[PDB]
């Protein structure tokens, strides 16, 4: 969809949370009407905007007339290819129907060290969430942070939810490139509960004494790294 947010008002109060310099290369993912790439341009090195919407890549160009330091590509994000040896931060106030397809694609198939993204409120929870593979996946790039909460007030068309300003910082990654594949299969059966199919009874039990999980409803991404790990030694 297309929710933008145009109080100059609300801009200043989001910007406020995201520390992007005057040094950082930044990817805006949506510019939309350019109210969020006009703060970028002046606060930020340079911008490129991706916006799927032939039209809006004009608006964002008019809004930005009096500034050199960017360019609007009318491209699909999803389809879209990252730099590979630059440092680059990415900002987004993105449409919540392929949100996921978004974070998988920057997280996944970029290598911005520092993404700032709009969501959905319970989306941006979900992230968190140690039950869900997504979360699991993602957790293995990227350290997430819910920063704060942003009104559906803000936005017009006013969505039926409230969003937030999340950041993602990218880390060392706890997967090696060889466990990829390995590292699948075991998110997807653990979320599933499908216990059976990777810990024999014993095997569990040992896993989850030795990773210190009393709550098997209430684990850290530390506690799920033992897991995966002893699961490994019981299958090297
Ligand atoms: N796959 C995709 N690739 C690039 N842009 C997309 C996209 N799907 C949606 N968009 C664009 O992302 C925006 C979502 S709303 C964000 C509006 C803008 N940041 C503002 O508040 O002014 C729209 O401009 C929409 O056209």
């Amino acid at each position: 969809s297309q929710n933008f947010i145009t109080s100059k008002h609300n801009i200043d109060k989001i910007m406020t949370n995201i520390r992007l310099n005057e040094h950082d290369n930044i990817f805006e993912i949506g510019s939309g009407k350019g109210h969020f790439t006009l703060e970028l341009v002046q606060r930020c090195n340079f911008v490129t905007a991706i916006e799927i919407d032939h039209k809006l890549c004009k608006t964002t160009e008019n809004k930005l007339v009096d500034h050199d330091n960017f360019q609007v590509l009318n491209k699909d994000i999803l389809q879209f290819k990252f730099p590979k040896n630059q440092s680059y931060k990415i900002f987004g106030n993105i449409p919540y129907n392929i949100s996921t397809d978004i974070i998988r694609k920057i997280v996944f198939d970029s290598i911005a060290d520092e993404i700032y993204l709009i969501v959905e409120y319970g989306f941006a929870k979900r992230l968190l969430n140690t039950k869900r593979s997504l979360a699991l996946f993602l957790m293995a790039e990227v350290d997430i942070s819910i920063l704060s909460m942003v009104p559906r007030e803000y936005f017009h068309p006013k969505p039926k939810v409230n969003s937030s300003l999340i950041r993602l910082n990218r880390k060392k990654s706890r997967i090696s490139h060889k466990d990829k594949q390995k590292y699948n299969y075991f998110v997807m059966k653990w979320v599933n509960k499908e216990y059976k199919k990777i810990f024999t009874k014993n095997q569990f039990n040992n896993s989850l004494k030795h990773a210190g999980i009393d709550d098997l409803n209430n684990i850290s991404f530390e506690q799920f790294l033992s897991l995966f790990n002893s699961y490994k030694l019981f299958n090297k």
